[PDB]
């Protein structure tokens, strides 16, 4: 029976370019949302997003290799290097074969897709870059990291839209627990703040259009919420078999004890009022970890700030938590960070792990006036200290009705 | 210890719109390659591909739901309905929660990506379809099928480029074997025969440009080969826990006994001369199934028809097979079908299963003059009868150096 622990963290987010700076900003209630200035937003209903500030990879990726990568890949590689360095793991000929990666994205390389298509429209196919395919496809972050570190173990990339982060991390764990690997770098990366991303989620009526107050736009469970806020970034964890971790004297952030999956089988872009899929995913993670809902002290919600989605998850938590629903803390960091899509569940799993280490839960900012009829504690406005918290639960849900939940355990 | 069997098959390919018609064409050595006529190829170095002929979904998808889906999704849904019907499984309230899907794609919705981007360039973001995101993203085939059949179990989508088919099928099996599900519809779908797909793989110098003889273009291991041939389609299998299958009187095509993964950690778009990654993936599948290379009677190769790729896999087979290398049969159906990318490993896993049922192996057509120095039997030109074949092995490799191998066992 192989246990899986977390021994390395890496991250780029709209509120910090490292794991610790991001976590600190979150506990301080800082918003990373701002007006977009990299493309003309005049014709766009939504003109703001959670952008990665002053992104720097000069020292990690040549400007030469950079030409072959969409920004999402650059972000994922930087976050993965952060996590690999953080873990302190040394790759050897003996080891190589037992270390792999499970890294995905929800939409992949929109920026270079648009650049190559513009080139084709303007000058014909001869203007398409030789790097079109490898610079835009989802699995390219795992591709570059394995090459960079000489990892020859299993490499997969799960693209389950907004649930990708959670699924890649959960399957990395399954892979290790099954015996196919002893270490996996896992998570997700996304850079969808482009004309097609903003225009596309906007065409669907899914984004907040509160342009006059971008930082107040993301407000999960608030009565005035009007859609999600796009966020860019990457989150990466180094997962590792327990005995392997101890043997090398690794620092252990927490243990990954449960992973649950489910499907809504309801609608392509909306959950059922019931939240029955979200509930099933949580129920499965609890069963997988062998614990009762009452043992969870904090739920890092999917909480995207949409009218129907927030309501469904609140119903799901009430259903799974029952009596303890008032005792469990629930918050949505998307209130500050925006929605990282395929990387959401990866950065949020990190927040869930840090909550265990620091015994402190970040708030749902902007929660001025919560929906009526709900007795859940969404940790409005300010961080909250916790006492003897042993388990946290991270949810991620996605278009296509695909859901996932992870459960982390202290020590 | 839960065993996984295959109880349903579905498929659309350039040589047939059903599983049986496709298999028959393959055993007859028929090419499905033709000149492209749906877009003007004047400026294109490659002007042919393996197209799905007379695709029909009128009776499976309304022309209304169709408007919300890229062709790859339409293909995957039709193949998945074929597999679900073939399995004879009945979905109940009791069952729903235990049936899921693992379906992916390598590039996803290129056609609608291009249509929406053209619309944005011509008329601004207001012209982007509300269906842009859900009509192009990778996980949408699993999304629609779960909704269509009321499946509430685990749903994932692996996007590992040209290895997707094999990885989705292997992880569907892991999911069932772990206990997270009793049935999974799994496979891949692709429709990359578009300006960006043909122009994009063409910019990379990876496609054959033998326009004067499209049907002779795909010629794995042949001295005159000059790159892969793009193919469109979908392959889907219904995987199911053994006891669950027997209990309902399911028809069982074969058993899935081994799944191996590996990474080349070499180059983003080319394997090492050594084929050491391909070898490791095969070695891992053999270990997973608990058998020796000598027990395999047929290898459905990745064999894409590129100068470097074919050579590497031939080296890998020689390495893993050793003495038995001359005794094992190896063929590449891409010689006829073209390269289905994310769906390649899914359709090829089907070919691998049918080879067991019929005791017949399809040929590598166009193999007029094999590379020198290789003593492998690539089954040139004509199908071959086999005698007491108990195991087949299917390989799929992809950009990013990601590899996978599956092993199927008779009965
Ligand atoms: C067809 C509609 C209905 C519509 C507008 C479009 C878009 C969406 O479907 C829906 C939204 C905006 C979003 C529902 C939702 O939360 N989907 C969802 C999800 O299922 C999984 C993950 C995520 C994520 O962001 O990771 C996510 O957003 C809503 O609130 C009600 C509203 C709506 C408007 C007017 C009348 C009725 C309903
Ligand atoms: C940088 C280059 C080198 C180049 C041209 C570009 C494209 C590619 O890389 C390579 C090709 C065309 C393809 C190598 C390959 O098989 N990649 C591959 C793979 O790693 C996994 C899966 C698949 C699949 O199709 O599923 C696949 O194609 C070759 O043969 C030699 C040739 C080349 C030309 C001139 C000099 C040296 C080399």
């Amino acid at each position: 029976k192989r246990r899986v622990v977390v021994t390395g963290l890496g991250m780029l987010s709209p509120v910090g370019n490292t794991v610790e700076s991001t976590w600190k900003a979150l506990l301080a209630g800082q918003s990373g949302i701002s007006l977009i200035d990299h493309f003309d937003t005049s014709a766009y209903a939504t003109k703001f997003a959670g952008l990665v500030k002053d992104f720097n990879c000069e020292d990690i990726i040549s400007r030469k290799e950079q030409r072959k990568m969409d920004a999402f890949i650059q972000y994922g590689i930087v976050a993965g290097v952060q996590a690999m360095q953080d873990s302190g793991l040394e790759i050897t000929e003996e080891n190589a074969t037992r270390i792999g990666a499970a890294i995905g994205s929800g939409i992949g390389g929109l920026g270079l897709i648009e650049e190559n298509h513009t080139s084709l429209m303007n000058g014909g196919p001869r203007k398409i870059s030789p790097f079109f395919v490898p610079s835009t496809i989802v699995n390219m972050v795992a591709g570059h990291l394995t090459i960079m570190y000489g990892l020859r173990g299993p490499s997969i990339s799960i693209a389950t839209a907004q649930t990708s982060g959670v699924h890649n991390i959960g399957h990395a764990a399954r892979i290790i627990a099954y015996g196919d690997a002893d270490v996996m770098v896992a998570g997700g990366a996304e850079k969808a703040s482009t004309p097609l991303g903003v225009g596309g989620f906007g065409a669907a009526r899914a984004l907040s259009t509160r342009n006059d107050n971008p930082q107040a736009a993301s407000r999960p469970w608030d009565k005035e919420r009007d859609g999600f806020v796009l966020g860019d970034g990457a989150g990466m964890l180094v997962l590792e078999e327990y005995e392997h971790a101890k043997k090398r004297g690794a620092k252990i952030y927490a243990e990954l004890v449960g992973f649950g999956m489910s499907s809504d089988a309801y609608h392509m872009t909306s959950p059922p009022e019931n939240g029955a899929g979200a509930a099933l995913a949580m129920a499965n993670a609890l069963r997988d970890a062998g614990i009762e809902a009452s043992q969870i002290g904090y739920v890092n919600a999917h909480g995207t700030s949409t009218p129907a989605g927030d309501k469904a998850e609140a119903q799901a938590v009430k259903t799974i938590f029952g009596e303890a629903a008032s005792r469990v803390l629930v918050s949505s960091t998307k209130s500050m960070t925006g929605h990282l899509l395929g990387a959401a569940g990866a950065v949020e799993s990190i927040y869930s792990i840090l909550a265990l280490r620091d015994q402190a839960v970040p708030p749902t900012i902007n929660l001025d006036n919560p929906d009526e009829g709900c007795d859940l504690d969404f940790v409005p406005h300010e961080a909250r200290q916790v006492s003897g918290m042993e388990y946290t639960l991270c949810n991620s849900f996605g278009f296509g009705g695909t859901n996932g939940s992870l459960i982390f355990k202290k020590i």
